[PDB]
């Protein structure tokens, strides 16, 4: 047998969250974090 990490997801700019595409992930950054400089 064998072992390893899970399939690819795009990771958040400010936490450990991840999603399918940047087009979904940006909504998490808009809603859950301070999306400012
Ligand atoms: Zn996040």
């Amino acid at each position: 047998g064998s072992s390893g990490s899970s399939g690819h997801l795009y990771y958040c700019s400010q936490c450990h969250y991840s999603s399918i595409t940047k087009n979904c992930l940006k909504r998490h950054v808009i809603q859950k974090h301070s999306n400012i400089l």
